[PDB]
This record gives structure tokens, sequence and C-alpha cells, in this order.
């Protein structure tokens, strides 16, 4: 059984009191929801409030979230109720607290008393050169405009953020990872970073374009983009690793799917046409995070059918992952709980076999382990396809489950 949560929001960090505090007093309601791993935002000191331009990686009590100490007593609380904590792990780029001769941001602090992490630009990637000083390697991956990149190929750097990862684990209780903007360096770095610090699970964020057609829908074909994230697992180690992926591939075709166009969940082979479909045991699905959704709102769930996504990824293969807001501020969590216990109560997991019967526009039904079957979609009346033994358990709007 296997069930991920994410534990913040983009307005988070503003939290009267902080917002681990706050968390203390949902500990109880996520476990009992069935939820396993709990997804908590980068802990360190950080220009920027949300976490996502890290400076003192040490530093946790600097953080607008909460300090050590409070960290240390939620993810106490979580391992109490039997659920793990997850990392968001930041390590792409990194802020430098002071600035050289040259008058530029480049001469970094670890946040301690000796010279851990206390960098220079030699460990900025030489082509970043708005802050380099041309003597480091080449960044291995993308480039974020808005900070230092890190330069994963210098063997001081290598060492010393596997140094500062295995401590989030023996000094805060961190459990797993969550590697944000990991198109930022290569699978190959990735890899040296995750088996060398033994996470229960890394999952990437490798958020990439989806092709669309004329008219700017997805195309249905979603292969191309699949195989880019599919391919990311390969080099890490594949099955011999701790590393996934989010399935953002399920999220963009879901995101156009239930807009009366369910014929777009099932690819001509007849499996699910995300990640999902391909390497399940690999790919992490959720309807919306701090940045789809949330008040950034990039690519946001439609409002009116969140739900058929929860009865979609709650019920199939593949590591579903619920949105904090979903969960209490929707008036969904009722609704969500239930989802999960079926899930649960039948023994689904992410390896789960699928056999989808009935794929069209306003109706997509599914059978799941030949225990639970599964419908979304307007059309009221799908009673022909529900096979002989099942009778209705959770149901809701647009969305129902059968058990045996
Ligand atoms: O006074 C308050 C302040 O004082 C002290 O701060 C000083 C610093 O210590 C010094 O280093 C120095 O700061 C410099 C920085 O080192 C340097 O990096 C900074 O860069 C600028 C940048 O040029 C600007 O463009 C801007 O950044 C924007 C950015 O452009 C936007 O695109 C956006 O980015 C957001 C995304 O919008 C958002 O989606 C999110 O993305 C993440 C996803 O959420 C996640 O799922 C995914 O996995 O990862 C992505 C990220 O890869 O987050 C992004 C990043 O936040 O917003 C940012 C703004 O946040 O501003 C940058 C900083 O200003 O330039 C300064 C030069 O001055 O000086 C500082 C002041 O003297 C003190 O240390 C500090 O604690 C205190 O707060
Ligand atoms: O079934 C026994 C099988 O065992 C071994 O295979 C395992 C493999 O070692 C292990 O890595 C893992 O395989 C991954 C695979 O590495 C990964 O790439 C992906 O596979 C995807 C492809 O990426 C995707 O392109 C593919 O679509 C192909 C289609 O399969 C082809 O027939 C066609 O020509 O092209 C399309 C694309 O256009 O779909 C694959 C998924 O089915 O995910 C798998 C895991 O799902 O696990 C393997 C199974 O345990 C041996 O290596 C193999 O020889 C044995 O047959
Ligand atoms: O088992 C014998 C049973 O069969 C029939 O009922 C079943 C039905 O045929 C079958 O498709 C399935 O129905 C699901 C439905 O597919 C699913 O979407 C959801 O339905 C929601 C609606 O989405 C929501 O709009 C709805 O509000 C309706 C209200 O139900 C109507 O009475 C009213 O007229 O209109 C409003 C607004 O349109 O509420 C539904 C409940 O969540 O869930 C249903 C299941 O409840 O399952 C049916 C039961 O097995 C026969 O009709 C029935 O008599 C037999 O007993
Ligand atoms: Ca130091
Ligand atoms: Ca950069
Ligand atoms: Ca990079």
């Amino acid at each position: 059984h296997q069930v991920l949560f994410q534990g913040f929001n983009w307005e988070s960090w503003k939290q009267s009191g902080g917002w681990y505090n706050m968390m203390m007093g949902k500990v109880d309601d996520i476990a009992a929801a069935g939820v396993t791993h709990v997804w908590l935002p980068p802990p360190s000191h950080s220009v920027s409030n949300e976490g996502y331009m890290p400076g003192r990686l040490y530093d946790i009590d600097a953080s607008k979230y909460g300090n050590a100490a409070e960290l240390k007593s939620l993810i106490g609380a979580l391992h109490g109720k039997g659920v793990q904590a997850i990392a968001d792990i930041v390590i792409n780029h990194r802020c430098a607290d002071y600035k050289d001769s040259r008058g530029i941001y480049c001469i970094f602090e670890g946040g301690t008393s000796d010279g851990r992490l206390d960098w220079g630009p030699h460990m900025i990637c030489r082509d970043d050169t708005k802050y380099s000083d041309g003597t480091a390697n080449l960044d291995t991956g993308a480039d974020f405009a808005a900070a230092p990149d890190i330069d994963h190929l210098n063997d001081r750097v290598q060492r010393e953020l596997k140094e500062w990862l295995l401590w989030l684990k023996s000094d805060l209780g961190f459990d797993a990872w969550r590697l944000a903007f990991a198109r930022g360096y290569s699978p190959e770095m990735a890899k040296v970073y995750i088996d060398g610090t033994s996470p229960s699970l890394a999952v990437a964020e490798v958020w990439d374009n989806m092709a669309t057609g004329g008219d700017g829908k997805p195309n249905y074909d979603q292969d191309a983009h699949r195989q880019n994230l599919v391919n990311w697992v390969d080099k890490v180690g594949g099955a011999a690793s701790a590393g996934m992926v989010f399935d953002f591939t399920t999220k963009g075709i879901l995101n156009a799917a239930v807009e009366g166009e369910l014929w777009r969940l099932i690819d001509p082979q007849g499996k699910a046409p995300g990640v999902m479909g391909w390497w399940p045991a690999k790919a992490v699905t959720f309807v919306d995070n701090h940045d789809t959704g949330s008040t950034q709102a990039m690519w946001p769930f439609p409002s009116d059918k969140v739900m058929q996504g929860y009865a979609y990824i709650l019920t199939h293969p593949g590591i579903p992952c619920i949105f904090y807001d979903h969960f209490f501020n929707w008036g969904f969590k009722d609704q969500i709980a239930a989802l999960v216990a079926i899930r649960k109560r039948n023994g689904i997991t992410a390896t789960s076999a699928l056999k989808i019967l009935m794929h069209e526009g306003d109706a997509y039904v599914a059978e799941i382990d030949g225990k639970v079957v599964v419908k979304i979609g307007s059309r009221y009346d799908v009673g022909a396809v529900i096979p002989a033994g099942f009778v209705t358990s959770a149901h809701g709007n647009d969305y129902a489950v059968w058990e045996k």
C-alpha cells in the first residue's frame, strides 16, 4: 500500500505560528486517511519565502516554515503514526550570501561554523556566466535563470551535498526525497545523490512541455512525453534505483480528458496513456500541486471535476499523491478518505493490473485487479458494462466505485 500527500501549498509560509506547528494538528487525520508518505517543503534558509532559492542549507532555523526543533517534532509525530516524511530537495541552483571582489554574489555559506558548503564561484557551472568565474565544469543539465547553477561534476560539491542529505535523515528524520527541477542536472548526477543516500524513494520533478495540436489541445499520442520520463528512470538505475518520476503525462492528458474527452484515457495497446501505463511502479500520479494549482495556477485541473481526478488516480496503478487543499479546503475530505480505504482494503498497489471496460467521450469505466470497478464521466448510466457480482460502494459527482 502506498499513497503520497503534498503537505503544503504556495501560501504555507505565511501561516500564523508556523506551518509545521499548524501541521501537528493534521497528522492524525492524514494518517487515518491511509496516507503513507508526506512531502514537506524545502527546509533550509532561502532568499525566496517559499524555499526554492536555497542559501545556507544547514540553517533550518532560518526557514519561514519553522525551525529544526519544530520540523523534528512534526516528523516525529508523522513517524509515530507510521507515516514517512519526504523532503523537497533543491540542488540545481543555490544563492550565495556574499559578494566577491567583482561585486557578484558567488561566495556561499553553509550555515555552520566550519567550511562545509562554504563554496565560491569555482562551484558554479562555468557556462552560467552571470555568476561563474569560468573555472568550473559545464552544467550537466538546464539552467535556472534566477540563481547560480551548481557544478555537480565537482568532487567537493558531490561530497558535501551527500553529507548534507545524510544529515537531513539522521538529524531531522527525513526518509525520502522529492528532486526539484531535476532536468537542471543529468540523471547520471541524480544517480550519485540517490545511490549515495539510500532514500526510501526519490521522486523527480521532470517537467517537460506537452506536444499540442493546431487547436491548442494536447495530442492524443503522448508517447514522446512519457518516453522522456521513462528515459530518466532508466538512466538513474531503473528497477535497481530508488528513483521515480511525477507522472506529468497523466496530469496533462487527464486535464483535457475530463472535458468530455474520456476517449483520451487509453492508448492503442489498451494501456493507460501516461507513465502509469508503461512503468507504474515508477509513476507518481497527481491531480494538482503547488505550481499547477494553488495560488500559482500554472495548469489547474478543471475545478468542477476535481473528484473525477481522484476517483481516477486513487483506484488506478501508479503511486497517487493527494494535494493538501483538495483534502482539507475543498469539502472533499470524506470522499477522498473513502477512496483510499477502497484502494487499501482491496490490496491495490502501484503494480495492480488494469483492464479498461469503456473509454468513450463521456464515460470511462475500468476494472482493477478484478476487485474494483471505477467510472468517471457525465454519462449517468453505465449499468450494462458493470460485471456481475459488483455493487456500488462510493460515489459522487460524475464518479462511482463498485466492489465484489
Ligand atoms: O532582504 C530579504 C532577503 O535578504 C537576504 O537576501 C540576499 C541574498 O542572500 C543574496 O544572495 C542576494 O540575493 C541575490 C540572489 O543570490 C540571486 O539569486 C537573486 O536572484 C533574483 C533573480 O534574479 C530574480 O529573477 C528573482 O527571482 C524570481 C524569479 O525570476 C521568478 O521566476 C520566480 O521564480 C520562482 C517560480 O516562479 C516558482 O514557480 C518556484 O519555482 C520552483 C517550483 O515551485 C518547484 O516546484 C520546482 O521544483 O522548482 C522551481 C524552481 O527551480 O520558485 C521560483 C524561485 O523562488 O520568483 C523568483 C523570486 O523568488 O529574485 C531573485 C532574488 O531576489 O538576486 C539577488 C540579488 O540581490 O541579496 C539578497 C538581498 O540583499 C537574505 O539572505 C534573505 O534571507 C532575505 O529574504
Ligand atoms: O518481461 C521480461 C523482460 O524482462 C526484462 O525487462 C525488464 C527491464 O530489464 C527493466 O528495465 C524494466 O523495463 C523498463 C524499461 O527499461 C523502460 O524503458 C520502460 O519500457 C517502456 C519503453 O520505454 C517504451 O518505449 C515501450 O514502448 C515500446 C514498446 O515496448 C515496443 O514494443 C515498441 O517497439 O516501441 C514502443 C515505443 O514506441 O514500453 C515499455 C514498457 O512496456 O519500462 C520498462 C518497465 O515497464 O522492466 C522490464 C520488465 O520487468 C528484460 O530486459 C526483457 O528482455 C524481458 O522481456
Ligand atoms: O444496480 C442496480 C441499479 O442500477 C441503476 O443505477 C446505477 C446506474 O445505472 C449506474 O450507472 C451507477 O450510477 C452512478 C453514476 O454513473 C455516477 O456518475 C454517480 O452518479 C451521481 C451523478 O453524477 C450525480 O449527478 C447524481 O445526481 C443526480 C441524481 O442522482 C438524480 O437522482 C437526479 O435526477 O439528478 C441528479 C443530478 O443529475 O448523483 C449520483 C450519485 O452520486 O453515481 C451513480 C451511483 O449512485 O450506479 C447506479 C447504482 O448502482 C438503476 O437506476 C437503479 O435503480 C438500480 O438499483
Ligand atoms: Ca560555514
Ligand atoms: Ca543559473
Ligand atoms: Ca543546472
